[PDB]
Formats: C-alpha cells, sequence, structure tokens
C-alpha cells in the first residue's frame, strides 16, 4: 500500500 510496502 502507499507508504506501507515493505517489499520496496
Amino acid at each position: 500500500y502507499i507508504q506501507n510496502c515493505p517489499l520496496g
């Protein structure tokens, strides 16, 4: 999600 994407 926007500002919660731990992949990159």
